[PDB]
């Protein structure tokens, strides 16, 4: 019942309120070693170090709070001009949200909280409109909006990106790769009338080096095609599948033999996207839609959990470090205050450092909580 894309939101949210907190605490001890510094009738209790630092740390902690509330999910889709990329993205938000034909740049899908479907374009704010603007319009991206009200992926912070045919484009595969550094997911979207060529292998080789481990996924879509003809059909994806699992596996080695069976997906878009355009069939109909419905699961399971690592975990890091030097830095005031009337200025002055220290521990309790629930294994 419960799409695994939640798992990615929750974790978003928590992050978010943690570091809320951290800058609203940071901010308060800031105040306090500016306190101390500037006291003039304190010898050396808080030196200006003390305080450049924290002053760096608020300045730092506003603006990364700034970016993980626009972190997202991203799944970008490659492959030959007629495969069904565009259909395999139209039948996940269970629409026809991109149209099939050509053009030749990248298209994004993002959400909107607002509840018209619209397009912008690169430098440019303007809220061009959805459909119109479509055929019209070193790379090039324009950025399809539609109402997260109609789609449940969209609600769950999922962008997803269309590819100019890898076909038919080189200038290389690099601007693709600079569009694509983001992603959490590839989905190779193969024509399965077909084989599996090497333009489209060598994409995913460039892919495969200039990023650690990427996950992704191999549809082959147009499955249709092979219908009612059972054992014809099972000879058929036993050599799609030697194919490709000789390609995840032996060729990229991004994946071992067995995950390999949980990357490899015989689909048909279209079937799919009509039973579900449908909430207002040849053999095998149902087959193949649980087969989507399959890839569908197991694919939000992957970018859910790898998108939480991968976009939070350094940032978590970079607070408990943080977190670290500030105890260092109440340690050290209260210690120099430790060392007539002045006395009890100086008692003042270790009772709020300790108040503020055992803040950093409750704080630093509260990313250890978050680690464990979200970045395994801590
Ligand atoms: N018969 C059949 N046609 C499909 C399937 N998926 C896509 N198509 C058709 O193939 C053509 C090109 O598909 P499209 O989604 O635009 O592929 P793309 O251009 O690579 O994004 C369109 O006419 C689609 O309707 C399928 O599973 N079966």
């Amino acid at each position: 019942p419960v799409s695994p894309l939640k798992h990615f939101v929750l974790a978003k949210k928590a992050i978010t309120a943690i570091f809320d907190q951290l800058l609203e605490f940071v901010t308060e001890g800031s105040h306090f070693v500016e306190a101390t510094y500037k006291n003039p009738e304190l010898d050396r209790i808080a030196t200006e170090d003390d305080l450049v630092e924290m002053q760096g740390y608020k300045d730092k902690l506003s603006i990364i709070g700034e970016v993980l509330s626009r972190r997202h999910m991203k799944v970008a889709f490659f492959g030959r001009t007629s495969s069904g990329k565009s259909s395999v993205i139209n039948a996940m938000l269970w629409d026809k949200v991109l149209p099939s034909g050509i053009t030749n740049c990248f298209l994004s899908v993002e959400g909107t909280d607002g509840d018209k479907a619209y397009l912008m374009t690169e430098g440019s704010d303007e809220k061009k409109s959805v459909k119109t603007v479509n055929q019209l319009a070193a790379g090039c991206l324009v950025r399809v909006f539609w109402p997260k009200a109609k789609c449940a992926l969209l609600r769950d912070d999922l962008v997803l990106v269309d590819s100019p045919g890898t076909d038919v484009t080189t200038e290389l595969d690099s601007w693709i790769d600079k569009f694509c550094l983001d992603a959490d997911v590839f989905v190779l979207v193969a024509n399965s009338e077909s084989t599996l060529m090497n333009t489209e292998k060598h994409f995913f080789h460039k892919v495969n080096e200039r990023l650690s481990k990427p996950n992704i996924f191999i549809l082959n879509n147009r499955w249709d095609a092979s219908a009612s003809e059972p054992e014809y059909m099972e000879d058929v994806r036993r050599q799609h599948m030697e194919r490709c699992l000789h390609f995840l596996v032996e060729e990229l080695k991004v994946v071992n033999a067995l995950e390999a069976q949980n990357r490899i997906f015989f689909v048909s878009a279209k079937e799919v996207l009509s039973a579900r355009k449908q909430k207002a069939l040849a053999e095998g109909f149902h087959a193949r839609l649980q087969e989507f419905q399959n890839f569908e699961q197991i694919f939000e399971e992957c970018i859910s959990q790898s998108a939480v690592k991968t976009k939070f975990e350094q940032h978590t890091i970079r607070a408990k470090q943080i977190l670290a030097t500030v105890k260092n830095i109440m340690d050290s005031v209260n210690l120099a205050a430790e060392d007539p009337k002045e006395i009890d200025q100086l008692e003042k002055i270790q009772n709020n450092s300790k108040l503020l220290r055992n803040k950093a521990v409750q704080l630093e309790n509260e990313l250890e909580n978050f680690t464990k629930q979200f970045l395994p294994s801590s």
